[PDB]
């Protein structure tokens, strides 16, 4: 869990799909 792929394969539908959008990753700045 959570290294690679993982916020990669965003792509949500209607009813999303995997971890999206998190941490670092997506953020300049996470906390």
């Amino acid at each position: 869990i959570a290294l690679s792929t993982c916020a990669i394969l965003x792509k949500p539908l209607g009813n999303n799909g995997y971890l999206c959008a998190v941490a670092k990753e997506c953020m300049p700045s996470c906390n």
